[PDB]
């Protein structure tokens, strides 16, 4: 069930011999996940610096362990890799990576004794925090994370900070993470047959400090400190869910953003940047995210979607930001496989952004998925900048058109074997799956001159299951 320890996980797949592919198997008590990732990349500046180009091969290996003792469990989770550059083998993301590194990805406790409902569990440690948008949360984080999980009740409370990367390669945190604690809940029901509503909440504090006036700042110094409340309302039918019987699927939701930033000033003095002080403001931001899906027969789907998190207004309040712990990865195509909300080239945050898009899909039982994703981008404010993308240049003042993107995800599952065989005939539970993952970003006009035409970045991953 959702406790189970990759229930979290985007590649859906079951190893041979485990109880989740034949019940009358037992828990494993332990496993490997493999991955080879080819990365393509350029240019992730659009051509306005050196350097921002992958073509690159990589290897990710993830032993796991897990022990079960009535109601309490534990969990480990390693990652050793070796690249011939520095790719993306990790779609969930002193700060130099390095082509090859170990890693210890998650770690963690859990008791289960609390009710006797099986949906119910509380988990400690490093863990994977997920829900089925990936707009709120999707990575693996230190937690003590509560979750229920019933037919009519779903609910989920906890507390969240980055210590460490436990990496051997990046010594420090993000700035934006560092001293950053995340409390956060949730509470839905389904009011209908595969009709959720629910409200969620997240609160994020910043205990650091910023650099003082006539300091130099650097990019490990924080560029804000805030407290910061996201109050969602959150509609779907079927959302996010591949296996889907009805004839149109939905998701709908609002967020406001409130509470209060303080921005670090700085000045450009003889190549150094130093601090000239800060400025405290409150924060009164918007954002929602609306879809629908046509399920058009049991192979095909098709949809829709429109995005907005509010930017600018008086001194910056009404810029929207995300949590900082998002994926912005989802089902939202509805098959399988998870694609990035808004681009896998352009790698869109929700802040002062516009999207619309449109997707096809189409899948084959739990053999194939394929899907095509196109984007239009606005910045929400001509004049401020927008929060993080896959996109490292400067936007032009004065202009709203971003760009566009196409994406094109297609995926093999299999079973026996490195490979699939043609032979093979359709398979129950995959245990492994080969993917091709792009995207294709058109400039807009607010990327100015001299950038390039174009930009793509796309990936193949094969991964296994053992
Ligand atoms: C707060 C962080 C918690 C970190 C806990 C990490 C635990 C790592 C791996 C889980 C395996 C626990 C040991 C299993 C064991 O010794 O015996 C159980 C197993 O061998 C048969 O049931
Ligand atoms: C096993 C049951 C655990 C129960 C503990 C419940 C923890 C308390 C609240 C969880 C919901 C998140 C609350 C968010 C919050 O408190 O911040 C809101 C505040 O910043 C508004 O200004
Ligand atoms: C209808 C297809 C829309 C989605 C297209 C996304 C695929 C993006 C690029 C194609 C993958 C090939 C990558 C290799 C490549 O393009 O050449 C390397 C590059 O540096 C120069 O082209
Ligand atoms: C039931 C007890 C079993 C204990 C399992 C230990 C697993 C073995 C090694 C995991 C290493 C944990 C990460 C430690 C670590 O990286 O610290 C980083 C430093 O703080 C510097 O970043
Ligand atoms: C094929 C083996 C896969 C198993 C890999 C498990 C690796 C477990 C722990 C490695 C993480 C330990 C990090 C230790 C460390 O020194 O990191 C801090 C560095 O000094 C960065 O400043
Ligand atoms: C870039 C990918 C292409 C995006 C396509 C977006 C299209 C949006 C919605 C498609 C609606 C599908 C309607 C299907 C339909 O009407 O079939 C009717 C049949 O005749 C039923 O018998
Ligand atoms: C580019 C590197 C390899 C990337 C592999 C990604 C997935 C590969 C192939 C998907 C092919 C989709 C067409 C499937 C199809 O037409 O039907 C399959 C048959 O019905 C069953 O054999
Ligand atoms: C679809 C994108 C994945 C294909 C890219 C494969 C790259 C193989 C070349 C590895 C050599 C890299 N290099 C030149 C730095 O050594
Ligand atoms: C499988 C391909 C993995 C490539 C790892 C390459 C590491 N190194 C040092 C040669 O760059
Ligand atoms: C068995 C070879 C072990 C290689 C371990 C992975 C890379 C070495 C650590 C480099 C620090 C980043
Ligand atoms: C505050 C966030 C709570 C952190 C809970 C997990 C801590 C255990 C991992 C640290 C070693
Ligand atoms: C506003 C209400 C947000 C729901 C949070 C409650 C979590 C339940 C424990
Ligand atoms: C509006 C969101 C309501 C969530 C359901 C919580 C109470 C269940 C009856
Ligand atoms: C979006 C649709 C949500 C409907 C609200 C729940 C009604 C309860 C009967
Ligand atoms: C579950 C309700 C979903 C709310 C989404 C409604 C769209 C927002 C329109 C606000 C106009 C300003
Ligand atoms: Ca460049
Ligand atoms: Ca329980």
């Amino acid at each position: 069930g959702s406790s189970h320890h990759h229930h979290h996980h985007s590649s859906g797949l079951v190893p041979r011999g485990s109880h989740m592919a034949n019940s009358g198997e037992a828990p494993k008590n332990f496993g490997l996940d493999v991955k080879i990732t080819g990365e393509s990349e350029n240019d992730r500046d659009l051509g306005t610096a050196p350097g921002g180009t992958l073509n690159d091969i990589g290897i990710d290996l993830r032993p796991w362990a897990f022990g079960q003792w009535g109601d309490w469990s534990a969990y480990f989770m390693g990652q050793a890799v070796a690249a011939t550059d520095t790719i993306e083998t990790d779609t969930l993301q002193g700060r130099e990576p390095d082509k090859s590194y170990l890693a210890a990805r998650e770690f963690w406790v859990d008791y289960a004794g609390l009710t006797a409902y099986p949906g119910e569990h509380l988990r400690f440690g490093r863990q994977r925090l997920r829900e089925d948008s990936g707009q709120w949360q999707d990575t693996n984080i230190e937690a003590l994370n509560w979750s229920f999980e019933t037919t009519l009740l779903n609910a989920h409370a906890g507390v969240a900070q980055r210590f460490s990367e436990y990496r051997t390669d990046l010594d420090e945190l993000a700035p934006e993470d560092k001293d950053r604690t995340h409390v956060f809940g949730d509470i839905s029901t389904q009011w209908a047959p595969h009709h959720r509503i629910g409200v969620r909440i997240h609160h994020a504090d910043d205990s650091g400090h910023l650099r003082r006036p006539g300091e130099e700042v650097d990019n490990l110094d924080k560029t804000y400190t805030g407290q910061l409340t996201w109050l969602g309302i959150e509609a779907t039918g079927d959302a996010y869910n591949y296996r889907s019987s009805m004839p149109l699927n939905y998701w709908a939701s609002a967020t406001w953003l409130t509470g209060d930033r303080d921005n670090l000033t700085t000045t450009t003095v003889d190549d150094r940047r130093i601090a000239t002080g800060k400025q405290s403001g409150d924060v009164n931001a918007f954002g929602v995210d609306l879809g629908l899906r046509w399920n058009i027969d049991e192979q095909w789907k098709a949809g829709v979607g429109y995005a907005r998190g509010s930017g600018g207004g008086k001194d910056g309040e009404e810029q929207f930001q995300q949590t900082g712990l998002e994926s912005n990865r989802s089902n939202f195509t509805g098959t399988r496989s998870r694609v990035h909300r808004f681009g896998e080239a352009f790698r869109g945050e929700l802040s002062n952004l516009q999207a619309a898009t449109l997707f096809g899909s189409w899948q084959l039982r739990e053999d194939y998925d394929a899907s095509l994703v196109y984007h239009k981008f606005w910045r929400v404010d001509d004049d401020s900048d927008i929060g993080t993308s896959g996109i490292n240049a400067a936007l032009q003042p004065g202009e709203k058109d971003i760009g566009q993107e196409l994406d094109l995800v297609v995926t093999k599952y299999f079973k026996q074997g490195l490979l699939p065989a043609s032979m093979s005939q359709y398979v129950d539970e995959p245990s492994a799956l080969i993917r091709f993952r792009g995207g294709l970003f058109k400039p807009g006009d607010a990327y100015g001159p001299g950038t390039d035409s174009t930009m793509h970045r796309a990936f193949v991953d094969f991964i296994w299951r053992f």
